[PDB]
């Protein structure tokens, strides 16, 4: 193991992410992207200039779980290669702001009720898995989270700590 993700988590900032659903997810996990809508765009984008590490920890509405959290290896960007996001029922892909490219960290789930003894001072503490889209993680409760994620042995976090910084 734990100790290169304890390093790359270290000062780090984290962002819950909620998917409308697993198809998304899916096609950020292969293609190492995400996108947000532009009131998020901004809060990431300020996030990654201002911290070593900015983590997004991923859940899927309705899934009980979180799918897996990657850090950001950019700032949005416009005008790349299309990806084609199943996206909320009377939303156009115009309305998405730009790509930002990821790492991930772990691709594998940690179900809710292993978090339960988590919560979030920056929303209400609240538990961790409760929030919007978006939802700023305090550093103590996003450290915690991550580490209670089943290690991920497909990772390799060498060249991650590489882009640090
Ligand atoms: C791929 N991005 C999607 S589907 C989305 C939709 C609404 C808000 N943030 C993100």
């Amino acid at each position: 193991g734990t100790s290169k993700l304890k390093y790359v988590l270290q000062d780090a900032r984290f962002f819950l992410i909620k998917s409308n659903n697993h198809e998304n997810v899916s096609l950020a996990k292969a293609k190492g992207v995400w996108s947000t809508l532009p009131v998020n765009e901004k809060k990431l984008n300020l996030a990654f200039r201002s911290a070593r590490s900015v983590i997004l920890i991923f859940s899927v509405r309705e899934s009980g779980k979180f799918q897996g959290f990657a850090r950001l290896s950019s700032e949005s960007h416009h005008g790349g290669s299309p990806i084609h996001w199943v996206l909320p029922a009377g939303m156009s892909a115009k309305m998405l702001g730009g790509v930002f490219k990821i790492d991930w960290i772990c691709r594998r789930e940690l179900p809710f009720t292993k978090s339960a003894h988590l919560t979030n001072p920056w929303n209400e503490h609240k538990p961790v898995k409760i929030g919007r889209d978006g939802q700023e993680i305090e550093l103590e409760c996003g450290t915690q989270l991550c580490l209670l994620f089943p290690p991920d042995e497909s990772i390799d976090l060498y060249q991650v700590i590489h882009k640090m910084r």
